[PDB]
């Protein structure tokens, strides 16, 4: 009984937010770095979330383990290879992982992250490491996996570099650019750095996706679509507040990377109101189901499917339909995208 026992497509999930508590414990002791706990169980209760907190409160959880990974090549390549394994077990045939290359490096990064000590793992180096562990997992488990480099809202100076990384690793797993981080930061979507990086992505052919509407107003989503020129909208739950902007995005067939369990734990979705995804399922909108950060939300792709099934009354037909759309909205090249749609239709028969 796993809600939807059929191939799936995940377009929204962060690598640094989907690491096995066991691997975190392994590198914590191997490098001698402190950890909130010394047990996979207790470490799960410290990093994991039980009740709804907030976007700034959920983002702090990363501080507990990111230092144990960042800086180590062996750890960056391993978490990428294990990520594929996880997705292969959940029944996901195609996936798009996203992460901030700068948050995992300890060299050539202005504001050094996690108070690290200068080393040699450059940002361009973490993109290559992740490409290797992701490619190895593809041959060992049998699933297609592409990546997405993120732009941190609070750090616009890194953006232009994220764009160059997308151009250099184009198709070599990297298929797009994203803007994640603290959406509560006022005007973080208009910071010249971000705006310039997305302007170059539009003229260079780099795909785009922007975290918006998760906790901000409809104006933020409007800026990601009009000024940043996104091809997708991470979350976008608050878009319905602006009837005009929502119906316009509904006509343009804008994709909405939805994350149900995540919106409840971050406060992005008030539990006393109907979830936006319900309105999406009713309006036949383009959207996909995702996990966002399984490690911190103590969840699995099935969690979200079981949440929409029991609550919100989602049917298998809707599951096959929202997955066919995710495959159509994926940043795969035409040929590969056709192959994906050919496989799903064959398995959905
Ligand atoms: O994975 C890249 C970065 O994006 C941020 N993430 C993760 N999850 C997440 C959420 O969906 N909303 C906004 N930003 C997010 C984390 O800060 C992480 O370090
Ligand atoms: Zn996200």
């Amino acid at each position: 009984t796993p809600a939807f026992n059929k191939p799936k497509v995940e377009l929204h999930v962060h690598l640094d937010g989907a690491i096995k508590p066991e691997t975190i414990l392994y590198f914590g002791k191997k490098r001698g770095i402190a950890l909130p706990a010394d047990t996979v169980e207790e470490l799960r209760n410290i990093i994991g979330m039980d009740k709804p907190l907030s976007l700034p409160g959920f983002l702090a959880k990363f501080d507990y383990y990111m230092p144990v990974i960042a800086g180590c090549r062996e750890a960056i390549k391993r978490i990428a290879y294990e990520f594929v394994e996880m997705k292969a077990k959940e029944g996901v045939v195609y996936v798009e992982v996203r992460y901030s290359p700068h948050l995992l490096a300890n060299s050539k990064v202005d504001p050094m992250p996690w108070n690290q000590t200068e080393g040699d793992v450059t940002p361009d180096d973490v993109v290559d490491l992740v490409n290797q562990g992701l490619q190895e997992g593809e041959q060992a488990f049998g699933i297609k996996v592409r990546s997405i480099l993120c732009c941190m809202r609070h750090q616009p100076s890194w953006s232009l570099e994220v764009l160059e990384l997308c151009k250099k690793y184009n198709q070599k797993t990297v298929v797009a650019m994203d803007l994640a981080g603290d959406e509560t930061i006022e005007g973080s979507s208009l910071f010249p750095g971000h705006v310039e990086a997305y302007e170059g992505a539009v003229k260079n052919g780099i795909h785009r996706t922007v975290h918006a509407g998760e906790v901000g107003s409809p104006e933020v989503v409007r800026e990601a679509v009009d000024i940043l020129k996104t091809e997708r909208v991470g979350h976008g739950y608050h878009t319905i507040e602006d009837e005009a902007l929502y119906n316009r995005l509904l006509k343009e067939n804008m994709h909405f990377e939805v994350c149900p369990w995540s919106s409840y734990l971050t406060g992005a979705w008030d539990p006393k109101t109907t979830h936006a995804v319900v309105r999406f399922k009713n309006d036949k909108a383009n959207y996909s189901l995702n996990t966002d950060d399984p490690l911190i939300f103590k969840s699995t792709l099935d969690t979200d499917y079981q949440m929409t099934k029991k609550d919100m009354g989602f049917t298998e037909e809707e599951f096959k339909r929202l997955n066919i759309n995710a495959a159509k909205s994926s940043f795969l090249p035409e040929e590969e995208k056709k192959e994906l749609l050919e496989r799903l239709y064959r398995e959905y028969q």
